[PDB]
RNA sequence: ACGGAGGGGUACCACCAGACGUGGAGUCUGCGGCUCAAUCUGACCCAACGCGCGCACCUCACCAGGCCCGGACGCGCGGAG
């Protein structure tokens, strides 16, 4: 909301927040969706491993870098691995 | 400007007197022609032809074949499901 883009200067997707939840190299969980086969999947992982849920999907790809401006697109994730 | 017009001068890239040569053979090299898929091109009296500073690959354009985008920057659409 503020010094996130400081962070951004993390990451999004299935294949890269798993590579991230377990390990134990994550930092924190912020869930969204379409099906539950992709909201309990990581829930219950996040049952073993920090586990929090952002109220809404869009802000996350505001929050994150993937608009140019103007196209923020949504995109659910949970893994904040940097963390710097 | 030219003159198989005249008069003055001048030079071993002109001559007198001589000397040393080339054109005759074998060979290095370049130039035309023939050949090939290609035998890459410029220059042709003085004022083109060991000259464009040594070509197995690069040099290298030419022939037979094959990798890569190494398409900046803006606008429109899509994209982390």
């Amino acid at each position: 909301k503020e010094t996130f883009k400081r962070i951004h200067n993390l990451v999004t997707g299935h294949r890269q927040v798993f590579k991230y939840l377990e390990r134990k190299r994550a930092k924190i969980c912020f869930l969204a969706c379409e099906e539950k086969q992709y909201a309990d999947i990581v829930e219950c992982l996040c049952k073993e491993y920090h586990l929090c849920k952002k109220f809404t999907r869009r802000t996350l790809g505001e929050l994150t870098g993937q608009v140019r401006c103007i196209k923020v697109v949504p995109a659910s994730a949970c893994v904040i691995h940097n963390f710097v």
